[PDB]
C-alpha cells in the first residue's frame, strides 16, 4: 500500500486560488435559460469570483451597430444584451473576466472568421473607431455599474492572437498594435482599469516575451499576463469528436512554474499570471471530458496549480457551448463540469470537494491532499487517476491523520468509476442522444457522490485511516470533532429494538 | 438462496390503495410552516389522495366560540384556521380525510382531556348546540369549496371511542347516540356527504358489529367501517421513549381480512373499509419508526394491505407531531415517514419504491412483489426484514423475470442499514438533539437509497437478476427497454481515451 | 352622452377563440432565459392554447446537418434545441402552431435569405431530401412526445409565400409544389396530423383561391387556411423607426369576413380559418404598439374577431424580437404584448380584461361588450380609442346593467394614457434606452391597471353605471352579488374611529 | 394653502431608527407558515434589524420541561423550537430583540394568567432554579449561533411589570428581584450581553426612576432602558372590539421626550433608549388599525420620534396575532402593518415611504418631511390626518425645493382613503369575515399606493410642487435628475402616431 504520517505542523498553506475563476461559452449563450439554471447550480456548490469567455463584441450580442442618415454614417452603441447578461451575472454574485474581442462585422478589414459561430478574426479597418467602441462600452459599464464595480473586472486584450485562426496570420506585431490602442483606449476612461494579455496557448511563450519587452520598451501599461494550457496531444476529427492522449498532469504544471520565470525576468517581474483556461483535452467534442477520469486527473492541478500562478480558470463550467456547432448528445465531450440538463460530470465534484479544504496545509504529494480548517477539523483528498491500461489500477492508503479530538465523526465521499459516473450510466442506457424525462432524472441520480460516516475514535492524537481507491477514484474525508450526546437519552438502547 | 421464475401473465391485479391516504398530527399543526414544507415535499414523491388527523373541532384550530351580549348567549363559529388549512391542503392537491372531533372547549360536559395538547374527551353538554355547529362547518366548507369537492371528503366520527382515554368511560352507547346525531347533521346538509365509524382500535371488534346492528336497527346512515391497526405489544415509558416488541406483519394483515368479514356478514355487506391509521408501535416515541428495519417491515403491508381494505393510511406523514409534547431530538421514534428538515425515513423510501409498480401483479410472496407497467417494463421489490437477532440476517435470490424486449436497462435502488439510513448516520454523530446546519445537511445527504444501473441482455424471454438484501434490505429493480443508439456516434470507441 | 339599456335575454355567444394563439418571435429565441421568464408571466395572466412563430427549420435551432464520411454525404437531424424548446412550450402548458420553414442552408437552392437573422428563403434544391427531414421531425415529436400529443399540433407550411422576401419570386406555383410534397409527408407519418396553409398576408386573396384549388384538383389534402393582417399604411424606416397610420378597426374585420366567404364558396366550404398572425403595425420598431392607444384599437377586434375566423394570434406576445436587429430601447415599438424585463404594455390588459368575459353576449357596439358569466355576475368592457387628433376625446356612458341580485358589489379597472401607460413614464425618465433597476422598477409599478371598488344597489333588476372615457382608455367592469356580513360584527361602527 | 421654501442647506439629519424594530406576536406563532411568508415579505420592503415578541419562556414553544427518574426531577431544556424560530429569523436577516419571559408552568408559583394563550405571570416558585434556566438558553444560544451574533441581541427582563395582568399584583419591588437574578444570570454567561428593562408602558414612569436607583444602589448591570407608548383613551370592549379615541400624536412624541429626561438625570445618563412598543390603539381589535387614518398619524411618529428614543418598535408587523383569540375577520383590528393573506394596511406604505429618506434633512414640520439622498435627489413626505370630524379635510401645499439639477422626473405615490385602502373595499364587498380567493386578490390588488409620473424642470434652482392632500392623506415624491436621451432616436416623433 501507501503509509503517509500527515504531520501535526503547518508550514505551507492552501489557497482559494482554483476557484477564483472558470470558462463560459461565448457570452450570447448566457442569454439561454438553460445557461443560467446551469450557472446558479454552479454558484450554489462551487464559489468562481469570475467567469471568463469570448464573443463580448461579436455581433449575436450586438453592441456595435451603424446607422446611415444620408451620406452620414453614425456608430451605434447597443447595450440591451450585456445588460442582462452582465446584470444577470452579478446577481448570480459572479464577476465578468472580461475579454476584449472579437471583431464586429461593420469593422472587420477582413472575412476570416472562426468557429461555427463565425466570430470576425481580422483587426479594425480603422483603429480610430474600434478605440471610440472600447471606450463607449467602459462608459457604459462605469454608467450602469458605479466605478467602483468595474474596477474590480480585469480585461483581456483578445484571444490566442498567436494562432492563425483566432488572429490574422498570427501577425504579432499587429496584436500589440491592438493591444495598445486597447490598452491605451481603457487607460484612458479610467487609469486603474486592470488590462493584460497576450492570451496566447501553450507553444510559443516567446510571444509572452515580446509582449512583456513590446510594453516597456513602447509604454504601453500591462497589469497582468494571460495565457492557457491543455495537455492533449494531437488527433484526427471524426464528423462526430476526437480522441486524444492526455499527456501526465505534472507537464501542465510546469507551463505554469515556466510561465511564471518568463515574467519574474521580465521588466514586469510582479505582473499577476492568470491561466485564463486550462483543461485536459482543448476540444469540445473529446469523452475524455466526460470521464470519472477527467475528474481524477484534474484533481491534482486544483492541488498544486495555486502554487505558480494567481488563477487558473477550468474551461468550462457548462457544457452550453456552440463553438463546433450545437451538441448532439446527453455526452459529447464537452468542456463543461456540468453537462445539459444541469448532470454534474465527475470533473465537478473534484471542484465540490475542494470546497472542504483549509488554510493549513498538512501534507501533499501528487495524489493527496490535507488540510486543517479554521475550527481544528481535518479533510483529505485523495485520487487515482489512470493514465494507462493497467490490469491493477487500484491503490491502497494508510493515512495517520492528528486530530485535537478524540471522538471523531467521518464523512466520506467517493468519486470513480461506479459511482458518480452518469456517462457510465448513460452507455448503460445506450448512449440515447436526446433521453427522456426519465432517463435524465436516473442520470441526476446516479450523478452524486457516494456518502458514508462512520465513528472511530482517535488514539495518541491521530486517527488512522485505512482504503483503497479505484479506478480514477477521488475521495475526501471530512473528520470532525464528534460530541456524544447518547447519555441524555434516558432508557436509550437500541438492542431493544426487533433485530438490533 | 431463493430461486423464483415470474409468470408471464397476469392474474391478479395490484391496485394503489396503498396511497389513497397518510395519516397527520392535528390539523392545526398544519399552521406550521415546516408542516407545509413536509406535505409538499412528500406530496412530490408520494401521490396520496388524503390526509387523516385529529383535531378539526378543537380549541387552537378555535372554531367553536361564544359572544355574550348581556344574558344572551349565541355561539360564533371562527373559520379563520380551518380556511387557511383546507385551503392549503388542497393548494397542495391533498384532500381532507375529515375526523369529526374532539370536543370543543364551551361545549363540553366535562373536564377529562388527551394528549400533551388536551383535548376535550367528553361529550357535548347539549347535543343540539353540537349538532348546529357540526351543520355550520359543513355549510361553510359547501361555501367556500363548492358541493362537487366537499362531496369527495369523508366524515370519520370521533376518534377510538373504545378506548377510556378518547371517550369518556368508553361509553359505547353514548358515542352511538353521538354518531346518530353527527351522522343526521350532516346528512340533513347533503344526503350524499360519505359518514361513517366506529374508529377503533385493534381488541374491541364488537364494536364494529354493535356498530353496525346499531345503525340498521335505529336507521342511522353508515357510508364506511372505519378502524385502525398496529403491531407492538405492551412496553414501558421513559421520560423520553419506550421500547416494543412488533409482532410479524402476518397479523395485521388478518386483522385486515378480519374486520373484512365482519362487514360483509352485517346488514350492510358492502361498505367500504378504511384502515384510517397504521404502523408497528402506536407510540410517537419509538425508535422503531426511525429504523431501516420498520421500512422492510412496512413494505408487506403495502404489498398485501390492498387486498383487504379500500385504504390504509400510514401514521404519519411526518414527525411535526405533539401527542408526547414537541419532539426533544433529531430522531425520536416519531411516527412520520420524514423526520423533522425534512429528512426522509427509510420508510419513506418504501412507499417511494411502491410508485414503480404497475396494474398487472406477475408474483408475489410474503417478501416480494413483481408487476408490469403500461409501456410492457417490469419492476420488482424485494424486501428482508430481520423481526429476530440472526447471526446470518442476509437472504440471496435468482430471479426469472419475463421481458419483452432483448436488450434490457437496469435501475436498482437500494434501502437497509447502510444505505439511506439517516439514523444510523445520526448515531455516528453522536444522537445530535439539535444537529447544525451542516449536520442536518449530511443527514440529507446519506438519506437517499443507493442506485445502480447495469445493462444485461434477456435470453429467451427472460432476464436472471441474481442479488442479495442484507439487514431489513429493501431493493427496488425497473427493468426497461434499452434501445441502443451507439452505433449513431462516428468512430465512437471508448478505448481510445486514457485507461478505457 | 351614450345611453345603453344591456337587455337581460342572451342571444348571441362570446367565444375565447380570442385566447386560442399568440404570435412569438423565432423559436431559437425560445431559448432564451428572458423569453421563458415572459411566456410564464404572460400565460399567469392570460390562457393562450397555442403559439406561433417562424424558424423551426432555421440554422440557430439546428435541426438540419451533413455528415461526409469520405464521398458519401448523409444527412443528420439534431433535436437537441427543438426539445428543450417544445419540452419547456408543453411545460408552461401551451401547444405550439407549428410553422414549417424556413429552408435549412444545407439544403437550399438560392442564397436570398430575410431579416436581421437571415433565414433561407429559397426552395430545396432536392424535395426529396426535404421530405425526409420533415418526416424525422414529425417522427421523433411522435417519438418524445406520443402521437396523442402531436396529433393537436396543427402544422401551417411556409411564411407570406406571396412576399418575394418570404418566398424566391413570390413562385406561386412552386409553393403549391412545396406544399404538396410537405403536405404528403407529413400525412405519411400520420394521416390525421392538421396541415395547412398559404400563409399570405393581406392583399392578396387570390392565392388562396389558387390554394384551395390547387388542392382539390391536384388532390392535395388541406385541414385549414392560413392568413395575416395588419391595418398600418406605407410609412418611411427611419434607422431606428417607423411610423405609419393606422386604418380603423373596420376594415380588419372585413378582411377577415371577406376571406370566411372565400372559403366558403371553394371545395373545401367547412375548412377552419386561422389568422395566423394580427396587429396595428406590421413592423417591429413602430411605437403605436406601445401606446395606449394600440390598446383600446385591439380591443375591439377580440371583440368582434371571433365571429368570422376560428382564431386569430396577436403578433406577439413578447418583445424578444429580432427580425429587425436587437431592440435598441426599453420601448421601440415591438410587437409584443409585454416588453422587456416583464413590462406589460397597455395591450397586455385588454387581453386580461377579456378574461373576464362570459359565454352569454348580452350586448355589443363597435366600442363595447357585455357579457355574463356562469355565477350569473355580469362583466362589461367600454373602449375609447382615438385615431385622429380631436380636442374633445372623451366620451361618457350610461349603461343599465340587469342583475339577478339587489345588493351589487363592482370592482373596477382602467387603463388609459394615465393608467398602466409605462410607455408615458418612459418618456418623463427621458427615454433612456437602458433603464436602471430602479427605473425598471417603477415602470413596472406604472404599469398595472388602476383599480376602484364601489358598492351600489340595483333596483327594478337593473344597476345603473355612469362613467368617462378618457383618450384611449379601456374600461372594465365586474358585477358580482354582494352579500354583507356586518350584522355579524357586534357593536361595529366605524363612526367610533377618529375622523370617520 | 400653505407655502414652504425647502432650505438647500442641512442642518439636522434624519435616521433610520424608525426601522431598527418591529413588534410580533408571541415567539411560538413564529412556527406559522402564515407568519414566515409576511415576515419575508415585510423585510423585502422594510429592513427592520430587530423584531420584538413575548412568549421566549412560554409553554407553547416549551424550552422548559422536567423529567422523573423515581424520587429525582431533574430539569430538561428543549431547544427544538426555538431554534427552528431563531433560525429562521436569521434565515430572513433579522435578529431577535429578546423579551425574557413569560413563566413557564412547571417554575410558576401561581397560577395567574395573561391573554388568551395564557401566560403564565407569576414569579418562580424557585429563582435558583430559573437562573439556571436562563443561563442554560444563553449557552444555547451562544452554542448554535456564535457568541458573536448572540452579542448582538438585546435582552428586555419581561413585560409592562406594571401592571396586575402581567406581573403579579404588580410587585414592583419583586420584579427588580426578577430583574436582578436575570441580569445576573446573563451577565455570567458573558459579560457584554445586553440587558435591560423595566418594560413598563405609559402612566407609571416613576417605575423607571426606582429601576434605575435599584440598579444603582444595589449594583445591578443595566445596558438600556424599555417603555412602552401608545394613545388610546379608555373604550368599552364588545365581544368582537373595542373603539378608542386617539390622542394626537404630539403626546406620544412627548412621553418619548419626557422619559428622556428621567434617563439623563439618573445614575445611568448615556443608557440607550428604546420604546420596544408602540402604536394608537393598544388594542388587538380596533379598526383603527385598519384604517388609512392609523398611516397618516404615525407617519409624523416616524418623523419625529427618533429624535429622542434609540428606536422604536411598531406594533406589529404583521395580524398573525392571538392575544384576543383567532382573529375572525379579514379587518378586525388587529395590529399589524400587514393583515392575513400578506395584504399590506396603509400603515404599511408609510414604513415603505419613509425607505425614500435620506440623511440630510432640509425641512420638516408637524406633517411634513423633506431629505436629500447621497446622490443629491430629493424626496418628500407630506401627510394630513384628520383627527376629528372636519367638513373640509383638504389641505393644498405649493413647497418650492431646492434642485441641483435643472431637467427633474417626478414619482409620486398617493396613500389615501381612496388608494391604498383595502379596507375602504373590504366594507365595498360586505365586510366577508372569510374572503374567497378572489376577494383576496382584489384587495392584494388595491392595496397598492398610486404611482404617478411626471417631468418638470427646476429654474433658479428650485422646482416649484403644489399638490392636496385629501383625508387621512399621506403622499410620497422622489425628485431625480432626468438625463433626456430623446435626441438619440432618430426620426423620433411622438406626433407621427395615430391620435398623438
Ligand atoms: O475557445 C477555446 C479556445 O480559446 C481554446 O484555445 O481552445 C479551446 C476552445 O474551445
Ligand atoms: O393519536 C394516535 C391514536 O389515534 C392512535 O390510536 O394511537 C397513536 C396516537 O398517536
Ligand atoms: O415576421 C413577421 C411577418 O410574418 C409579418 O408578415 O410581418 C411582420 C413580421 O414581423
Ligand atoms: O401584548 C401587548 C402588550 O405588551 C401591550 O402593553 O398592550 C398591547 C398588547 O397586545
Amino acid at each position: 500500500m501507501i503509509k503517509v504520517r500527515v504531520p501535526d505542523f503547518s508550514d505551507k498553506k492552501f489557497s482559494d486560488r482554483w476557484r477564483y475563476c472558470v470558462g463560459t461559452g461565448r457570452l450570447g449563450l448566457a442569454l439561454q435559460k438553460e445557461y443560467i439554471e446551469t450557472l446558479k447550480y454552479v454558484k450554489e456548490n462551487i464559489d468562481f469570483k469570475y467567469i471568463r469567455g469570448h464573443g463580448l463584441l461579436c455581433d449575436d450580442v450586438g453592441i456595435y451597430r451603424e446607422d446611415v442618415v444620408g451620406d452620414e454614417v453614425k456608430p451605434f452603441y447597443n447595450f440591451t444584451y450585456i445588460d442582462r447578461i452582465f446584470d444577470s451575472f452579478l446577481e448570480i454574485g459572479i464577476r465578468p473576466f472580461v475579454e476584449i474581442g472579437f471583431m464586429p462585422k461593420k469593422l472587420a478589414s477582413g472575412t476570416q472568421t472562426v468557429f461555427y459561430w463565425e466570430g470576425n478574426v481580422t483587426p479594425p479597418k480603422d483603429y480610430e473607431k474600434w478605440s471610440d467602441l472600447v471606450k463607449a462600452v467602459l462608459h457604459h459599464f462605469i454608467s450602469r455599474y458605479g466605478i467602483e464595480e468595474v474596477l474590480k473586472w480585469p480585461f483581456e486584450i483578445w484571444n490566442e492572437p498567436n494562432l492563425k485562426e483566432f488572429w490574422k496570420d498570427a501577425d504579432e506585431k499587429e496584436y500589440f498594435k491592438l493591444y495598445k490602442v486597447t490598452a491605451k483606449a481603457i487607460k484612458e476612461v479610467n487609469e486603474n482599469l486592470k488590462v493584460g494579455g497576450p492570451a496566447i496557448c501553450g507553444g510559443a511563450d516567446y510571444w509572452i516575451e515580446d509582449f512583456l519587452n513590446f510594453c516597456y520598451e513602447e509604454n504601453v501599461p500591462v497589469d497582468f499576463v494571460s495565457r492557457h494550457a491543455y495537455t492533449s496531444k494531437q488527433g484526427e476529427y471524426t464528423p462526430h469528436l476526437i480522441y486524444q492522449e492526455i499527456m501526465p498532469s505534472e507537464y501542465m504544471l510546469n507551463e505554469f512554474k515556466t510561465v511564471r520565470e518568463i515574467i519574474k525576468n521580465s521588466h514586469f517581474p510582479n505582473l499577476p499570471f492568470h491561466i485564463t483556461e486550462y483543461n485536459t483535452s482543448y476540444s469540445p467534442q473529446n469523452p475524455v471530458h466526460d470521464t470519472p477520469f477527467n475528474a481524477a486527473y484534474i484533481a491534482r492541478i486544483l492541488s498544486e496549480g495555486g502554487d505558480y500562478v494567481d488563477s487558473f480558470s477550468y474551461w468550462t463550467f457548462s457544457d452550453v457551448f456552440e463553438e463546433r456547432d450545437v451538441p448532439r448528445s446527453q455526452f459529447h465531450g464537452g468542456f463543461g463540469l456540468v453537462a445539459l440538463n444541469m448532470i454534474p460530470k465527475p470533473t465537478f465534484y473534484t471542484f465540490k470537494f475542494f470546497n472542504a479544504m483549509g488554510e493549513e496545509m498538512l501534507y501533499r504529494d501528487e495524489h493527496m491532499l490535507v488540510t486543517r480548517r479554521d475550527d481544528g477539523s481535518v479533510a483529505l483528498i485523495a485520487w487515482n487517476e489512470v493514465m494507462d491500461k493497467t490490469e491493477n489500477p487500484d491503490e491502497d492508503y494508510e493515512v495517520e491523520i492528528p486530530v485535537r479530538f478524540r471522538d471523531v465523526f467521518i464523512k466520506r465521499q467517493l468519486i470513480d468509476e461506479e459511482h458518480g459516473n452518469p456517462w457510465g450510466t448513460w452507455i448503460h442506457m445506450g448512449r440515447p442522444r436526446y433521453p427522456s424525462k426519465e432517463q435524465v432524472n436516473t442520470l441526476r441520480e446516479v450523478a452524486k457522490p457516494e456518502i458514508m460516516t462512520s465513528q472511530p475514535v482517535a488514539n495518541d492524537g491521530y486517527l488512522n485511516l485505512k482504503f483503497k481507491l479505484g479506478k480514477n477514484a477521488v475521495v475526501l474525508y471530512e473528520l470532525t470533532e464528534r460530541i456524544d450526546e447518547s447519555s441524555t437519552y434516558i432508557g436509550l438502547d437500541d438492542s431493544k429494538i426487533n433485530g438490533y
